[PDB]
């Protein structure tokens, strides 16, 4: 198996699908996590971006992208999977965009030759998540590579139906069964994203409790698991 995961930001793949990535690697798959919006940024930053940087524990004008890339390498190394950091700027530093992302994805498909691509459903409708998903759908459709979408975490813990580009639809939900030790490995990887843990934990300091409770609702035997859907072509498309 050659598994190409396509993450919008530096954290999403691990948050949403870290157990699936680590179990695929343990099973013997060749796993590569490409993050689209890992592009380098520099001052001048917007006041909103400066605000994010300070929340994350950096100076307002620090190189937050480099710090986050190092978090991602640490997290993905803990899952024993490879990384690839793309050129696109996170929405806080910003069809044209989607086309460029799709072009880069097609190049990566040619180089890595995945047997399966997994990316986000873009539950929560974040523009970068939608751009990532849509670009991945277009590139994989053109290259005839199968695709699955993961349930975006923690965004789906509260809110599930998404509008895909015309021609694509989802099959039935699959909820994986993840062993307690692999749950722990995932959560340990999530913790490597120190910058993001600030807001992910929130005032109740409860990210992992929330993720556990969400999974317990639908996963086999009330254990841990991750929801994904296969993508197929709609009729008349
Ligand atoms: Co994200």
């Amino acid at each position: 198996t050659r598994l190409l995961a396509i993450s919008p930001h530096l954290d999403d793949a691990v948050l949403s699908f870290g157990a699936g990535l680590a179990q695929a690697a343990q099973d013997g798959a060749n796993v590569l996590v490409y993050t689209v919006f890992a592009g380098a940024a520099q001052p001048p930053y917007s006041p909103a971006a400066q605000r994010m940087h300070t929340i994350w524990g950096l100076a307002p004008d620090d190189d937050a992208v480099l710090y986050r890339r190092k978090e991602d390498i640490a997290a993905l190394d803990h899952l024993r999977v490879a990384h690839r950091h793309g050129r696109f700027l996170d929405a806080i530093y910003r069809h044209d965009l989607v086309g460029e992302v799709a072009d880069d994805i097609r190049s990566i498909i040619d180089e890595f030759d995945p047997t399966l691509v997994v990316t986000c459903a873009a539950i929560g409708e974040h523009p970068d998540h939608e751009a990532t998903r849509d670009a991945a759908l277009f590139a994989t459709h053109e290259k005839n590579v199968p695709v699955r979408l993961w349930e975006d975490l923690p965004y789906a813990v509260y809110k599930g139906a998404v509008e895909l580009p015309q021609g694509f639809r989802l099959g039935s939900a699959d909820v994986s069964s993840v062993k307690p030790e692999m749950r722990s490995q995932k959560f340990q990887a999530v913790e490597r994203y120190s910058s993001q843990m600030v807001l992910l934990n929130g005032s109740e300091n409860n990210l992992f409790d929330r993720l556990d409770e969400h999974a317990r609702q639908n996963a086999p035997h009330g254990g841990y698991g991750e929801t994904t859907w296969p993508v197929v072509r709609s009729d008349d498309s």
